[PDB]
């Protein structure tokens, strides 16, 4: 059960987040991969969102911003991440591995959850700290 890291991508203004679907499954979840050995937390999600989407988050991660949960037996450490370009051209580096990259608005996935033809991974038990968050995002508005 080695651990898994990604990224949960936001757009400039927060209303809709980044999500990805295998070849082999139907499911939607976040851009990552598993720990290649010898690397920390960050550098594997780095280089497994930028093999996944083709979008290098160097300067958009921090390493004080993630969600961490135990499913299944793997932990899986997922970064959180905003401001991304929503007309950025994604695209897989990898093959046979991402099949569609897509937008979804955000508010809407809340509210149709378990309620839509539409399958998701990781997202839907993680939906209360994501809100939580953005809500905090709003909140420092004035800060800056
Ligand atoms: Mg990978």
């Amino acid at each position: 059960s080695i651990p898994v890291r990604g990224a949960a991508i936001f757009n400039e203004n927060l209303s809709k987040i980044l999500l990805v679907q295998g070849t082999e499954s139907d499911s939607w979840s976040f851009p990552r991969g598993k720990i290649s050995k010898d690397e920390n937390d960050i550098d594997c999600c780095i280089r497994e969102v930028k093999e996944e989407i083709g979008f290098d988050l160097t300067d958009y991660i921090d390493d004080n911003q993630f969600i961490e949960r135990n499913i299944q037996g793997k932990n899986y450490k997922i970064f959180l991440i905003s401001g991304v370009s929503e007309v950025f051209n994604f695209k897989p580096q990898v093959r046979n591995e991402i099949d569609k990259i897509e937008w979804f608005d955000f508010k809407k996935i809340s509210k149709t959850m378990y309620k839509s033809n539409i399958k998701y991974y990781l997202i839907n038990s993680m939906m209360r700290p994501l809100s939580m968050w953005l809500r905090h995002q709003r909140q420092i508005k004035n800060e800056d």
